[PDB]
């Protein structure tokens, strides 16, 4: 628990955390410490579990990222971090292309190779994973996850906590409900309700 | 209709125009005005419909981009713009990787995150949309459209006005006819004639 | 056979070589000569077939790249080049994003637009082709080939000489055997043994 002055605290110490750490460092940020439910990751010390958050705040650390893949859990831990007095930073790799008219929330991960086009809105705690494409006028709800190499054409809306697997695609104007999962490679050609799983080319709901 | 000296005139004021405007600005270009069939877009004034083109030319504007998604219409409006004395510029996002041996036409859109490899030829008025990949020795006909996150392997030929939906893929050496549509996610494994629709993995013509 | 002092020798003079040459030049390297079984490519002289390798070495050239698409042949020619006293360079386009914790072998091609994330290991003579994504903690065996716009999620292992076609996708934690082929667009959702062909969404072994 001895730490430097000023860096970012990470909740989570798994594979997703490794990628987030590297995005932060590529921007010139310092990663101070990890809290993990199993109480180092790429040279960052694991200092305890989430009970260590008050201690970290008291010692002057005030900036945090939630590096947890599970969308519902990430959302819950973001709220906890904010309650403890932390501000949620963004982890945006410098190679990502984020249009100047994009609206970004807080606690957002944007991985290497991403492109996000004009007038898209990205909710708090979203993940836009490696190589993903978000075209113009999209709306991404809080804590959703666009997996690696996924792509949204224009005017797509993605509900809170929805998850699109590696290489999923969505055609223009479609709306996907909250808590829905699109399997890897699924090609979504019609609106999806909340709380379903859809797979295939074209994607079809699986009961 | 009062405008600055020197910028680019845009035909079209929709979603595609927004993305094109941002590519142009990312390169340091100034966008002077829009003409739209409904007579501002990201701060660019809409000054009239296409009947305003002579007026614009007379006031010294001579550079133009056709930001219209529909391929046949785009092609027609490009010809009209040239007849009115405009030169068609290219709108190439600075993040796109365009090989030094690529041959580019005029009025071409190349969005963020694109890669185009050696000895590919890109016809006038083509769109190479966000994140798309064009491998070596490809031939893209005038006014075709490679949609977001689409990919052509080596030696692929795409006919005039053809359209490949989001995430379409084409294997090496295939030829796709003029006016053909490949649905989102379609994986083209054999030559396609002119004026067909093909969908699926592998892509199959739908009557 | 008169050449400059210091550049890279290329085995192979086909389409793949063109792309490799351009990656090398984008990095500031000089390409000295090609050896090809048919005894210029983008301005690089073809000086003979592989029997010219001793001659090249004797004249002071010591750096080489094997620009051959076929994985088994590439692997064989890499061994031959090393036996003749050449060091195998890497051909990594400057636009590729290679994480600082990635382990790279020798003779590796990494094309434009690629992203490779944390703690991935890339075997000698691998090809990571245009726009491909390799997420965290992946293991790519010697002489494998990830085709254009392909994507591996986290923790994927790819065997020696395996080949993933354009736009193939692999979900987290999957292992693909040596010498296996995944067709274009295939979405791999379960481990694959050695020496099979798998196609489709989801990918299925074809006898
Ligand atoms: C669709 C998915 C959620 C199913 O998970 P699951 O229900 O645990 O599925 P299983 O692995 O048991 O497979 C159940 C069945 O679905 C099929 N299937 C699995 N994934 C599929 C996919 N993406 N597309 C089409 N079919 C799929 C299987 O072939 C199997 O078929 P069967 O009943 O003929 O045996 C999952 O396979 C998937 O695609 N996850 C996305 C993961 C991802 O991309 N992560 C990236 C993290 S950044
Ligand atoms: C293929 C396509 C052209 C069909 O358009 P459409 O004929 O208006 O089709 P509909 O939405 O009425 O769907 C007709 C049928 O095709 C199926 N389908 C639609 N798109 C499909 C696709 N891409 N792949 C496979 N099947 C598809 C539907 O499930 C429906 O099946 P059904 O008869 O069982 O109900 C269109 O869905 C598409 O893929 N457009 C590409 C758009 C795009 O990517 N734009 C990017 C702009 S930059
Ligand atoms: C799968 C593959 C290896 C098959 O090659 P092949 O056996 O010579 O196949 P053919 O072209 O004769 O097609 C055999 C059959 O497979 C089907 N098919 C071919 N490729 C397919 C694919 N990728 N996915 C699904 N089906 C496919 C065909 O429609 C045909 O079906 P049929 O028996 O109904 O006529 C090949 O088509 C492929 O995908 N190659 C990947 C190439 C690539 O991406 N290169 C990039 C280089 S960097
Ligand atoms: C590209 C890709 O496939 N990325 C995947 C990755 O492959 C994994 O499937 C997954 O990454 P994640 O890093 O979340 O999972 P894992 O590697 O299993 O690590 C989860 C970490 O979270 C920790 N953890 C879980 N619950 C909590 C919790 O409540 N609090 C804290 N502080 N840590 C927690 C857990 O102990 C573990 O170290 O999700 C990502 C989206
Ligand atoms: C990534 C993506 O999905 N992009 C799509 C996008 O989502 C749309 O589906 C579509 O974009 P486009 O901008 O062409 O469409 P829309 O947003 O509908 O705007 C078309 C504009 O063109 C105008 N227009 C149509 N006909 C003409 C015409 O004849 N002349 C002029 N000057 N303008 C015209 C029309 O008034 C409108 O403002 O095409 C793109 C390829
Ligand atoms: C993006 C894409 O589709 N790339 C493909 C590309 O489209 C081709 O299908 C293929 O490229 P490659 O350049 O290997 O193939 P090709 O264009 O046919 O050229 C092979 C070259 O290797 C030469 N060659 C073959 N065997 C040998 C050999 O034994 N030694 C030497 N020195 N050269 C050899 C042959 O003479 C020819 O010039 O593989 C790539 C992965
Ligand atoms: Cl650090
Ligand atoms: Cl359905
Ligand atoms: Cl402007
Ligand atoms: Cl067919
Ligand atoms: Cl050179
Ligand atoms: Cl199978």
């Amino acid at each position: 628990a001895s730490l430097a002055i000023g860096g970012v605290v990470i909740i989570g110490g798994g594979g997703h955390a490794k990628v987030v750490i590297e995005s932060l460092r590529a921007c010139g940020e310092t990663v101070a410490a990890i809290v993990d439910a199993d109480p180092a990751v790429l040279g960052v010390p694991v200092v305890g579990d989430d009970l260590a958050l008050p201690m970290l705040r008291e010692q002057g650390l005030s900036r945090l990222f939630v590096a947890i893949g599970d969308n519902r859990l990430r959302q819950k831990l973001g709220r906890k971090a904010r309650d403890h007095g932390f501000s949620l930073v963004n982890a945006i790799h410098p190679s990502a292309v984020v249009s100047p008219s994009v609206r970004l929330g807080e606690g957002v991960a944007v991985m290497a190779g991403v492109a996000i086009n004009a007038d898209s809105w990205i909710g708090d705690l979203a993940i836009i994973n490696t190589g993903a494409v978000v075209d113009h006028d999209c709306r991404l709800g809080a804590a959703c996850h666009l997996g690696p190499a996924s792509a949204l054409a224009g005017g797509v809306s993605v509900g809170e906590r929805a998850f699109l697997g590696v290489g999923a695609r969505v055609i223009p104007g479609v709306t996907i409900g909250a808590d829905t999962i699109v399997g890897a490679g699924g090609v979504v050609v019609r609106d999806l309700p909340d709380s379903v799983l859809a797979i295939g080319v074209p994607a079809k709901i699986k009961g």
